[PDB]
DNA sequence: AAAACTATGCATGCTCTACTGCTTCTGATCTAGTCGACC
């Protein structure tokens, strides 16, 4: 039962979402998700030359690219406020250091760096120097 | 009549077992805030 989704890393799927995002125009944006698409179709009529009921789909991206669209999962529990207060607690970050304080308030323009209403772009810029620059994990692995 | 052996009461030290006070862990309650989904 092999599947697709084990052999593609994430790096590229995140790779090319932020192609898409860094785009001007929709057409450099159907083309990166087009090319993406075709990969992943070339890949799985490679795979799958010898089997012949196959459930592997798109399915593992499309999830990820579409969260709203997400039924099969349930609610995740967690949102900007629990997701800082958990990488304060598992980073170990100080209580009442900078980047915890930041975090929590991203909404608050005080810190004049970055961007003050997106919260992604403050824990990219807190974690750059925290994390290593490439990463081991599939699409499979985080479904999972 | 004098000397040697033995008995018993009290002093001394040590060790072991209740009782009171201080410190720390656990549980129960309340209050404040967060997340889900809809309209």
């Amino acid at each position: 039962s092999q599947t697709v989704a084990s052999h593609v890393p994430f790096a590229d799927l995140c790779s090319t979402l932020e192609r898409i995002q860094k785009s001007k125009g929709r057409a450099e944006k159907i083309r990166h998700f087009r090319e993406f698409l075709d990969s992943w179709r070339k890949f799985h009529d490679a795979l799958h030359k010898n089997h012949k009921d196959v459930t592997d789909s798109f399915y593992p991206a499309m999830r990820l690219i579409l969260p709203q669209l997400e039924r099969e999962r349930m609610a995740y529990g967690i949102k900007e406020t629990m997701l800082a207060k958990l990488y304060i607690e598992l980073l170990n970050l100080p209580r009442d250091g900078k980047d915890a304080l930041k975090l929590l308030n991203y909404r608050t323009p005080t810190g004049t760096h970055g961007d003050a209403g997106d919260f992604a772009m403050i824990a990219y810029f807190v974690l750059k120097p925290r994390c290593l620059q490439k990463g081991s994990l599939t699409i499979q692995q985080v479904n999972d």
